[PDB]
Parts: C-alpha cells; structure tokens; sequence
C-alpha cells in the first residue's frame, strides 16, 4: 500500500541468491566520520526509486569487516546498507547504540549530500539497523526509541533485558546456538522474551552457531548464509519496505524444519 | 637443581593424557573476592611438597568458564591453579593485568590462609599466568612485571605491542590460525615479535583455530586439548618448575609437524 516495494515479486531461491536483483557498489566512510568509526555505504546502482537504509554494527573489539558480509547482500536487495565500525573496539552496548542512531543520522545526512553515492536515494524515513554481539544489543537498544522501522540483532549481547520491552520495532533476532560469549540463554533469548508479544518480533537460532554465526560469511563459514539472506533480507523487504511479498518467509514457514534453524520463535502474523 | 620437580619422567601420554598425575580438587573464590571477579582454584590432592601458581584470566565479557579447561588441566600435572572471572566483562587487558595480579596475590594470600585447601601447598615464588584474549594481553602485560615465571598467553588481545619488548618471563603465545576477533597478524603475532628473542618465548598458532582455540574444551571441539595439554602443561613445568624434564616437549619437537599446530616460531633452547 505503501509503494515502498521494489524488484520481482522474490522466491527462496532469490532470497538465497548470493546476491540479490541489484549491483552493489560501496562508498566509503571515513573514520573520521563523527559518532562512529566509518563504516561502507553499500548500495543498489541499478534501483529505482528511495529505499530504507540499514545500518549494520559490529560488537566488542569487532571491526567493521565482522558484520560486512550484511551490507553487499542487503544492498543487493534494494537497500542502502552502511557496514561500520565504532569509535572503540571496547565500546559497549549503550555506545555502540548511540553510533547506530550517529551512522543512521549519518546515512540521513548523507542522503542530503551532493558528494555522497546516495545522495536522494534513501527515504530517511525508513531505517534499519543491525549489530552483532554489543552491537545487536545497542540494535536492540535503538530498536526501543520509535524511529527504526526493523531491527535485526546478530547474536546480540546486552547487560539486561528489561529495557526492551520497549521495542514497538519489529525485531528479528539471530541467536547463535553454541554462543559462548552471548549465550542465547542470558542475551538472545530473555532480549526476545522481553520484547512485547505485539511486536513483530522473530528469534531464530542458528542451529551448532558459534558467536558469529549470524554475521554472513563469502569464505569459510558460510553455512547459515541461506537462512540469514533468506530471513534477513525478508524481515528488511517485510518491515522496512512494507513489502508483503516476503512476508510469506518469514510468517508461513516452518523455520525449524531448517536444519541451520535449531529453535524459531516468532510473533506471526505481523 | 631447584627441586622443584614432581610427578613422573613425563611422555607425551602423560602429557596428553585427560588429566595429569593427579587428582585435582576445587575450591570457590566468590565474586566478593578484591581485585577480580571470583574463580576456582584447582589443587592437585596426592601430591607432596610446594608447587607454582597459575591464575588464568579470560577475555572480554567472557566468564571464567571460557578457559576453566585449563584450571583440572594443569592442576592435574602439579599446580595450584585458579581460573577467575574479571570485575567486569568490560575490563581491558591494562585492567585484566592487574586483575591477573591480584588473583596471583590472592592465591599467595590464600597460601597463608587456615581457612584455604592450597593453604602452604604454593611456592609464592612460582607464578604462572595465562589468559584469553584481552586477558591475553593482560598476561603479556604482566609477563613484563618480573614477577611470574611463565605465561601463556591464549588467542591474546591487546591494544600494542611495543610494550611486550619488556618481557623476559618465558611466554608461550598460543595463537588461532583463524583468529578474527584478535587476529594473529595483529596480535599473537606482534606480541611474540616483540618479545626479546633472549626470553624463552614460543608461538604456537592452532592450525583452523578460531578465537576460542586455546581455551580447551570437554567434548564439544577438543582439537587441540592434545597440543594445549603438551605444549602448555610443559611449559609450566618448564619454567614454573624448571622441570627440565619437560623441556623436550617444547624444545625439540618439530612442532608443525603437528597437525593442530600450523604455525610453530619459538627460542629454543631456553
Ligand atoms: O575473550 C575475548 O576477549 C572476547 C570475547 C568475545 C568478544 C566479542 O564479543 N566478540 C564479538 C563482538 O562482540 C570479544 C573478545
């Protein structure tokens, strides 16, 4: 209704795609960008129209690269995706929420920017964020403030859960099974539960997923890639673009019957 | 000469055995303890005589469980040592450090203590310290105070390397091959490069290892207990205890030849 939707009316088998419809190119971001450690545009060359734009977070002492693998495949899907790195590889959950809302803020400006690669390709009104790790926590923490329209934490790290029971944003969070260092039982999952039942929310552990396994791999690793573009990109497509045609992904499916899906919670329908 | 040895004539069966000579036992430190965040100290019980200290610290906000594999291990072939949690998963490796510092007090406190089970089973003298990740570079960095007599440091973290130039305590760097959140080429691998070639230092990279490769484990990914069992233990051994009995494991073997080991530099002889 919104007429936010763009490219084919999409499959698995595009969702899976180690692309998506559109060539990529990147921008870079300095980082001497203020609020964040510069990061890469990421963004569609052969779109028409505005698009959201997505914001992607790496957690603690984790460069930009950890989360990169998100920004080609987003982008690729009709999204301007910037992969970015923080002021500090020690900044946590709350700063590195801060510099989610800085690089938003920053794509928003950007967009503005007679310099910038998308400079009027980005409806500012329509933003994403991601984050690993800290930065699925700072994810999820900027996914209580109203004005991302989809949050998809990767393994997500926090100190407390209650906070977010102000997420109204519809949240899709990876868990990693075997995660040691945000073990789903003390971050991915109470951060899920807290999150209202009225909230378009999802959790999909990634069956044998180490900390990382929500991060995309193009090299080794790269066995969750299909459920991540699959599930990821249509959460982006479903609540960023209002594009119903990738609902059927995401509510529909028996995600676990995925063998990389080890448990799937979700508040379906949306 | 020192008289310091125990156990058996070690084999490489010994070495990689499940568990040392002996049997080991464990004693809480709560989280009230000053100047870390709690742990456990493992003691061999049928052993006779003193025996070094070993405190070993994890990384960032990881529990003490990250590396607790090697508290058993190495109590087990004779030492009194205590895997601990840190004040916070936050703490940088200048606070681990000194963390790693007041656990090694701790332990010489709780050597004088009635009411602790390695009351006069420690030499005060012999301290070990070994750690992952940021606690890594926290034992690096207190391998430069003159204090320990060996430190291992596991997939080290730390923020520079020029500062581990002042390390003449014998260190054993174990590196993951694979390692992206402290990678090698810009930390185990600089760290060790820093080192004096005049201290007996080794590099053990894990052949695959990622970040978590060094810290051990019971069943779930044991790879490399094997190479962490031989090369560690007999580290200690070699320099807390001057076991030159032990020596032939870390001096002698071509240790690449190892299938778990894909990158061995070291100063032999020591
Ligand atoms: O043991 C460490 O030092 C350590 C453990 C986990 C992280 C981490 O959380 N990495 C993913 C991004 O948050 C960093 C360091």
């Amino acid at each position: 209704d919104c007429g936010y939707e763009r490219g084919p009316d999409p499959s698995v088998s595009l969702l899976e795609a180690s692309t998506g419809p559109f060539s990529v190119r990147t921008s870079n971001v300095s980082s001497s960008v203020r609020g964040f450690g510069g990061g890469t545009i990421h963004y569609p060359t052969n779109t028409t129209g505005t698009m959201a734009a997505i914001v992607v977070i790496p957690g603690f002492v984790s460069p930009e690269s950890s989360i990169a693998w998100w920004g080609p495949k987003l982008a690729s899907h009709g999204f301007v995706v910037m992969t970015i790195g923080t002021n500090s590889g020690f900044d946590q959950p709350a700063s590195r929420a801060s510099q989610l809302n800085n690089a938003l803020d920053y794509l928003i400006e950007q967009n503005g920017s007679s310099r910038s690669p998308i400079n009027g390709m980005i409806d500012t009104d329509r933003l994403g964020v991601m984050g690993w790790s800290m930065g699925g926590g700072g994810t999820l923490r900027v996914a209580t403030e109203g004005r991302v329209s989809a949050a998809i934490p990767l393994a997500p790290w926090d100190s407390s859960s209650s906070q977010f029971r102000s997420i109204d944003t519809p949240t899709l969070i990876f868990a990693c099974e075997n995660d040691s260092t945000a073990p789903v039982r003390s971050h991915a999952d109470p951060f899920y539960d807290a999150i209202p039942d009225s909230t378009a929310k999802a959790f999909v552990e990634l069956d044998g997923g180490g900390h990382t396994c929500a991060n995309g791999s193009s090299g080794f690793g790269g066995s969750y890639n299909d459920v991540l573009s699959r599930l990821g990109v249509s959460w982006m497509k479903l609540h960023l673009d209002k594009d119903q045609r990738y609902n059927q992904f995401v509510c529909g499916p028996n995600h676990e019957s995925d063998r990389s899906i080890s448990e799937y919670r979700g508040t379906c329908p949306y």
